[PDB]
């Protein structure tokens, strides 16, 4: 509308994200298509304004912050800030594992975006290191798209709770090991979260401290009460385990 669409970044749950320069506000901005109009559909109009209409109610900094959402030509928009930055996942690629303090303070920003979801009845299941946007100093923030797997998961999600903490303890985890907690396919993966003995950091690289391995123990404990009860009690935790 106002926007004209330029490089496709980001590809969201139902909708695909783009670059585009709102030609009013005279900025660029992100802007996710809920494209081809999938939601003529009540159900996916009605939720995909909901939960966008508690994105927008977020004040944690953390969070991209969403400029404006509605109607034009039929198509149902979101426009938010725009952000540089790379994927956790990019990283991690790249760089191998992240000294501990780094992966504190990336675990910590996340989990603080996690909290003020969850506060606001916008709670994520989860958190794949691709949700995870790395910008300048090392400032992190939650975004709902790519450019969901096993590897984060907890087990409760299998059958018939907040498991993002779960998840965040995973992506600690890989941050400090260089890899994820289990790995295998999705079927030995799968069965890894439900059974396997939960693995103890400090037993692969060097110069992780042992604290961790209790912080991570208790993230990804088996029964969810025996799990931090916030994101802010695993940072926290995190935090204290640095010698
Ligand atoms: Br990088
Ligand atoms: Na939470």
């Amino acid at each position: 509308g106002p926007y004209r669409l330029r490089r496709l970044v980001g590809r969201g749950g139902m909708g695909d994200v783009y670059e585009a320069e709102d030609t009013v506000r005279e900025r660029i901005v992100a802007l996710k298509l809920m494209s081809e109009t999938l939601s003529s559909d009540p159900v996916f109009r009605t939720r995909m304004q909901r939960e966008a209409r508690t994105a927008g109610r977020l004040q944690e900094p953390h969070v991209v912050p969403i400029h404006d959402f509605g109607e034009i030509d039929g198509q149902l928009y979101v426009d938010m800030r725009l952000i540089n930055g790379v994927d956790l996942a990019a990283m991690l690629r790249r760089q191998g594992p992240l000294a501990p303090p780094r992966a504190v303070a990336i675990v910590r920003q996340i989990g603080s975006a996690l909290d003020a979801a969850h506060a606001a009845g916008a709670t994520h299941r989860d958190v794949k290191p691709e949700n995870i946007l790395v910008s300048a100093d090392d400032f992190a923030y939650l975004v709902d798209f790519g450019i969901g797997t096993l590897y984060y998961m907890a087990p409760e999600r299998f059958s018939e709770y907040r498991a993002d903490i779960y998840a965040l303890t995973c992506v600690l985890y890989e941050c400090l090991t260089g890899s994820p907690p289990y790995q295998g396919d999705q079927l030995s993966v799968m069965g890894a979260h439900i059974n396997q003995a939960i693995p103890r950091p400090s037993t692969v690289r060097p110069g992780i401290p042992v604290a961790f391995d209790a912080v991570i123990a208790r993230g990804m404990a088996k029964n969810p009460e025996d799990r931090y009860v916030t994101c802010g009690d695993l940072s926290a935790a995190a935090h204290a385990a640095l010698a």
